[PDB]
Order: structure tokens, then C-alpha cells, then sequence
């Protein structure tokens, strides 16, 4: 196989030999893709979810520390607002610790990033990473509009700060259109980070049924539909010609779970973190692409595809290797 | 506790003293119920998903059997158009076998017939019950709307052959409005089953933004949003003060998965069981209830809700205990 993971050949979304039974070659081409770079731990990427399972051993490689923190002192050392922010936060309780109690952020994380070539479960879309949680979704889903602001307002700092932050995973949605959330939004964007948002799994059109944040017409905001292991769109995503901006495999993926497991989930959330690892990929090569370059190479590097053509901006399907060739410097 | 089913106490739907950190007797008051009827394997319930793990341990019990079958003769002995199905079918293959690959289905199917006090893992609503399952969701998410179809027309041929099945679980939801699922739900109303669907999960209003099946204007239909541990409406539920009814437990709840486990999921999906459940364990106190008396008893017997009032129709919070005093014959 491409890596020694032992799971490796059951993610077929980055490398597709029809094992799943699918079609050969409906994948990123990450394989290809890593002959140039696996990836940085010098990059970092905001995982804004249920948390990040920052101990499972397949995660633990790639998870950020805080160079401004002294662990377990019970002092917010770099003066961030949070104390002990090692690894992340928790938008809810304030608390310095993103430790996912759910599972989703955890899963998330791992297509973004599990450690590549150790011998141990799957691989990211980056063999190496540092991947940063703020968690605002609780064990039992509970969480707000204003959590998610304090996660973006949180990264925001770190990047301002001068954390190597430019990427942000955003699987999740609900909710109408907020002005605080489009401003927290506005403000990631003069700080030159990408906000990658999930589509929705409801099968229908976001251009006549707005769904956010994926809706939100900030340019840094890039939208993600869901593909299959056909390169089909998935059955249950969401599209939109203009408010939808291209395709990432989200059907039956396997990933890193807490408890030491791995799970296998589907969703436009699962869709998300392939895009979001191939932008952490993508500035692991080429690191002086302005937020709209990285946005505009990812939907212009994937492979055209049939079922996502006239359903959203680009009409493609991400392609890693083909964005790392256009990418150069 | 109330059953010696070891992990009943992760079961606040069912019963809530506070210890999961939520509000005491935010609850459906399931023990309290439980000394009236802990169900009746003679009441069949259908769950419309990823299939059924009939294996699983806590579920193998409580699994319907098609007494018309004779199992792996490759004969369709009953003649209602599937070979072999002993436990339910697969509507994407076509074959006999309903096993869940995904989880979602075994989940919800825990939610409402896990065996209770067998010193196991979990128990549903219903200690008892018959549960068959139709898989329309592929492990990889894949479905369609002539596959759900299927699967409804499935389960009335069941209750048309004589079969006591009268509430389906349908723990899904997309696309945009059917005519043709419109008509199977119909034919589901004419053969006196309940057809309880979920709200779902994206925090907006269903009158204004209508969501499919939730939003079928079918008698039968019964909507369910999802509510957490503290009797809050759970943030991320839709709602609708005319196209949602009522309200059960959907955040954390732990359940059966395939493999022998068990795990905690979030979602509308999980509120829907607890109803369906609910409406079984209704019928074997009294069976000679309609489908429309069964969805007005369920909506009336539930406890008043603060925050459902004014975003459903009924403001009530599920409580099958009340439900099985009301109905009692
Ligand atoms: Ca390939
Ligand atoms: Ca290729
Ligand atoms: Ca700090
Ligand atoms: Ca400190
Ligand atoms: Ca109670
Ligand atoms: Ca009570
Ligand atoms: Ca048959
Ligand atoms: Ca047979």
C-alpha cells in the first residue's frame, strides 16, 4: 500500500482502486500527491468541532502546543484570555482542553491529519500537521452561535499572534444568518485564513435554501459538497451553483475515533476536512498564496465531474496532487 | 436501578436524576411506565434506515422473524416478493438480509427495543418487542427516494399479510417533496400505521423552510424534534409550530452500534425512536387504538414544555408513562 497504516486501503477517497467497490481513480490522488510534500507540523490547522482527541496515538504526532503556554500552571500565560491552552480550547467552559467527548472533531481530525507511516490505523490528507481544537459542540450536541464565534475569534488571535494558522475546518451548520458570525468570519479573512464549511446533508439546493455557514458570501469561506467512491455527488448533499463551490469525498469515511478506535462516517462533514488537509498540504509547498489563491487553486486543480458540473462554482472534484503541481512555487 | 442493565444509568432519556449534568426528571418517565408494560414481542415495529444489526447481542431478542419464511431455501415462501427475509430486506439489493453496516439503523433500534434486564449493555423503551428492519442507506451513506418508497411499501405488505406492525421509525430526512412517498405514507395511513419522522438537525423553522418526510402533511406523519437533558428544545433541532408535533430526547444518547458496542449519538434521529418506542409500548396496553388516536394520545400525554410550547404544535415533551395511563383501556 502507499503507507504502512493498516487501514490504509480502506480510504478509498485518497487513493480509489475500486476496493470499496466503487470506481478506480474517483480519489484526491494523494498517493501522487505525496511524492512532493506529506506535509508540516509547521502548519497548523483550526479543527472547530466537538474537539480533538488530541491523545489517540494515531493524533497524537500532529497535535499543536501552545509555544505560549506553560502546561498545568493555572496561569494564561500568553495573556490569549484561556488558561493552559495547550492543545486548544473549550469555547463553552473556557476551559484550556478541546479533548473531544463526542467523537466527531476527533474523526475530522484524522482525515486533516492522522499521523502518516507509523504502523498504526489510518493516515490525513497531511502525514504531518498540527491540528488545533476548539470545541463548542458538547458530548450532547449543545452548543451556540456565539461558541463558534469564540473558536473563530480564538484562532484569529492565535494567527494575528503569529501562529502559522491560515486554514480552518468548519464541519458543522444550523441556523439562520448571523451579522456576528459573518464579522468573526470578516475578520479570519483580513487575518489570510480560509474558512472551509460543510454543504449540508440534506439533498437540496443552497442557492434556493440557504444554509449556513456555508451560505455566507465572505470570500474566504469555501463551500463543500460531498462526493462518492463513483465520484458521484453522495445522494445526501447539498449543492448550490453559486453558494457551493466544489466536491471532496464524504461517503463512508474511515477515520480516527476517541478510544483508541476508528469509525466509519458519512456526511459533507467528512467531505470538509479532505479540502481543509489539502490546504494545510497545499502551504506546506507553497506558503505565499493569498487566501483567494489557495481558495481559487483547490476549485481549480480537481478533476472535472459530471454530477457536480452547473451543481456548484468550479464543478470539480478536489484533486491534491493536481493542486500541489499548480501550486509550484 | 431500575433495570440491571449495566449502562442504565447513561440512559437519562429514559430516566434523568441529574447525573448525566442536566435537570432531574427531564424525562419520558420509562420505569414509571415500565410497571404498567415493558412491552410485547407481539407489537412490530419497523425501522426505515441503514438496516437492523439483528446480531448484536442486546437486539437479537427483540427481533422480528418472518414466520412465513423459511430461512435460506432461496424460496420466497410468503410471496410478498423477497427471498428470505427472515429479519427484513435490503431495498438497495433486494435481498432478504436488513444487517446494518453503518450503525445509524442499530442505534435507533436500541433507542427502541433494546432487551431490558438482561444484564447487557442498554434497553429500549420497550424491555420487548418485535423490530424488522428495511436498509435503504448504504454503509456509505448511498439512498434513494424509490429505496425508501420500497421500503414503506415493504412494511404495509407486512401489516397487509397480517402482520401486527403499526408504527415505522424513520430517522432520516432530504430532499425535496415526492408525490410518490407522499402516496406510499398514504398507503401506510389506510393500513393503521404510525409513520414517525424526525425534525431534523439544523436549527431552523420547518414552516417556513420545509423539511422531508417531517413536513408530509400526511395524518400519520408524526414529527418529532429533539430535546437534551436539562427539557431544553436541543440547539441544533428544527422545529415548527405547525409542520413539528412534539418533542422526546435526542441529545447524547447512548445506544447498540454493530460489532458489539455501543455508543452515544445526537441528533433528531435519536428523539424519533424514543416516540416510536413509545408508541409500541402504547400498543400492548391497548392495541384497539387508531394510528390517529395513538399520534393525538402520544402529543397530549406529554409533559408541557417551556420551550417547545409555541415551536411545535402540541408543546409537549414525551412521556410514555402518562401515555400509558391514558391509554389504558
Ligand atoms: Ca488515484
Ligand atoms: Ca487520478
Ligand atoms: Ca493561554
Ligand atoms: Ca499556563
Ligand atoms: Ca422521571
Ligand atoms: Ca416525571
Ligand atoms: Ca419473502
Ligand atoms: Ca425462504
Amino acid at each position: 500500500s502507499a503507507t504502512n497504516d493498516p487501514r490504509f486501503d480502506d480510504l478509498w477517497g485518497l487513493n480509489n482502486e475500486g476496493q470499496t467497490g466503487g470506481t478506480a481513480d474517483a480519489d484526491i490522488d494523494a498517493p501522487e500527491a505525496w511524492s512532493i510534500s506529506t506535509g508540516s507540523r509547521d502548519v497548523v490547522v483550526g479543527v472547530i468541532d466537538t474537539g480533538v482527541d488530541y491523545s489517540h496515538p494515531d493524533l497524537a504526532a500532529n497535535a499543536w502546543v501552545n509555544s505560549g503556554e506553560i502546561a498545568g500552571d493555572g496561569i494564561d500565560n500568553d495573556g490569549n484570555g484561556y488558561i493552559d491552552d495547550v492543545h486548544g480550547i473549550n469555547a463553552i467552559t473556557d476551559v484550556g482542553d478541546p479533548m473531544d467527548d463526542e467523537g466527531h472533531g476527533t474523526h475530522v481530525s484524522g482525515t486533516i491529519g492522522a499521523s502518516g507511516n507509523n504502523g498504526v490505523g489510518v493516515v490525513g490528507v497531511n502525514h504531518d500537521v498540527s491540528i488545533v481544537g476548539c470545541k463548542f459542540l458538547a458530548a450532547d450536541g449543545t452548543g451556540s452561535t456565539s461558541g463558534a464565534i469564540k473558536c473563530i475569534d480564538y484562532m484569529v488571535g492565535l494567527k494575528n499572534a503569529g501562529v502559522n494558522l491560515r486554514v480552518l475546518n468548519n464541519s458543522w451548520g444550523g441556523g439562520g444568518f448571523s451579522q456576528a458570525l459573518a464579522d468573526a468570519i470578516t475578520a479570519s479573512e483580513q487575518a489570510d485564513i480560509l474558512f472551509v464549511a460543510a454543504a449540508g446533508n440534506d439533498a437540496v439546493d443552497n442557492d434556493q435554501n440557504p444554509h449556513y455557514p456555508s451560505n455566507y458570501e465572505n470570500d474566504n469561506v469555501l463551500s463543500i459538497a460531498s462526493t462518492d467512491s463513483r465520484d458521484n455527488m453522495s445522494s445526501f448533499s447539498q449543492w448550490g451553483l453559486t453558494s457551493v463551490d466544489m466536491g471532496a469525498p464524504g461517503s463512508g469515511i474511515l477515520s480516527t475515533v476517541p478510544g483508541n478506535s476508528y469509525a466509519t462516517y458519512s456526511g459533507t462533514s467528512m467531505a470538509t476536512p479532505h479540502v481543509a488537509g489539502a490546504a494545510a498540504l497545499v502551504l506546506s509547498v507553497n506558503p505565499d498564496l493569498t487566501t483567494l489563491e489557495l481558495k481559487e487553486l483547490l476549485m481549480s486543480s480537481g478533476d472535472a465531474n459530471a454530477a457536480l458540473n452547473g451543481k456548484t462554482v468550479a464543478g470539480t472534484r478536489l484533486n491534491v496532487n493536481q493542486a500541489l503541481i499548480d501550486a509550484d512555487p
